[PDB]
């Protein structure tokens, strides 16, 4: 109830998206195919392929289902297709490795049904500390967790955080200030992104109060 | 000869894409899932589903391809797959609507091929006097054609821009301030957003120079 939590600006997506497509120029890895997986690898994706000069990128959605009472954790393709990718050298692409949950399933399900050449993995951010497993390629070594919340993420990673404060609350009438303090008091971020009326406004519409 | 460009940032990328993402909201329909064209719309679609609250984002690649005798044009899905998507509400994104063959040719696919309850286009940008097709939504109408360059495209874009001069070279050379000034008389652009020491760099790796 007290998280960690880092701003990630435009500005730095693209630094960290440009540095890690130089390690990739620098090691050589020649890719065909760019495998993005949904969502958070969308943007880094198109981004590093902008770079590199790759023309196709497909993607994948994974799922993280958590199982309640064992809090078995386990990650799932949604959508699950196969293509043709023999003779092609995919690189997949997430936003972080964080557990290596996803990274893990990814390789292991693009290897079986897409049957490519070879496969590396690319994370713009990797958790030392918390990773199961490392990515061929990362661009940020983080060796402190925290949330990052990236800048194609801010209404969804502000309407948790917001609800995380309001599940246990005085109660019922929102008074936006104390929801202003409590924001600063537990994430340490004075000027959200998204300015939080805007945030509540939108969890009305979607009915979450 | 001149090409009319112009450059787009990534706050005006963010303010696109939530003008789109809004427009779709107070048409209150309801997206399950969305469909990105690759790679044109992959950034695009991330934002508009962190916008709506869409978990599910899939994409297809679409190549573009020109006949070279009759100049003839067809769009064409690349590594094509199949996915059950019924009882779904489908949106498709891409970057502009410009001509329209690729948003024909999406809507037409992912009918065929996923099968959704529904299906509705959407894109950023859309040019009046080009497109033969009318995407459902988009956040911005042009009416003078111009080309786009995106935030996620600066390289590539760059690249080709910088080589529609070189061709045309009066001796083999690339004297860098001539460049510069090309680029500004012919494009309208002081100052690019890649350096093009950086681009000419980068088409020397990539054998294009
Ligand atoms: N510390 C974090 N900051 C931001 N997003 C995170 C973080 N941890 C996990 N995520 C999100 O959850 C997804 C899955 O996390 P995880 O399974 O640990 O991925 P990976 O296999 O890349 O380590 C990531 O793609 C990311 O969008
Ligand atoms: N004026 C433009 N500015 C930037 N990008 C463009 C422009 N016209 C075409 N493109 C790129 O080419 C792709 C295909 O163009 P087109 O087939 O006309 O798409 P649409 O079906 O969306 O009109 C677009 O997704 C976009 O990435």
């Amino acid at each position: 109830q007290k998280i960690p939590v880092k701003v990630v600006t435009w500005d730095e997506i693209v630094s960290l998206s440009t540095k890690l497509a130089e390690k990739i120029k620098a090691d050589e890895y020649n890719v065909n195919v760019i495998v993005a997986i949904a969502r958070g690898g969308l943007v880094p994706a198109r981004l590093v392929a902008d770079v590199l000069g790759v023309f196709d990128i497909l993607s994948i959605k994974i799922e993280h289902w958590i199982e309640t009472a064992s809090h078995t954790p386990e990650a799932k393709v949604k959508y699950p297709f196969k293509v043709d990718l023999s003779d092609k050298n995919v690189l997949i692409i997430d936003d972080i490795t964080d557990t290596g949950d996803s990274i893990e399933l990814a390789r292991k399900y693009v290897m079986e049904n897409f049957r490519p050449t070879e496969v590396k993995t690319a994370t713009l951010q990797y958790i030392k500390p918390a990773a199961k497993i490392i990515p061929d390629y990362y661009a940020e070594e983080i060796v402190s967790w925290a949330w990052f919340m990236y800048p194609w993420n801010y209404w969804e990673d502000e309407i948790n955080l917001v609800n995380k404060i309001l599940i246990e609350r005085k109660t019922k009438d929102i008074d936006i200030n104390e929801l202003k303090r409590n924001f600063v008091e537990s994430y340490g971020i004075e000027n959200p992104p998204i300015s939080l009326d805007k945030i509540l406004t939108e969890m009305k519409r979607r009915k979450i109060v």
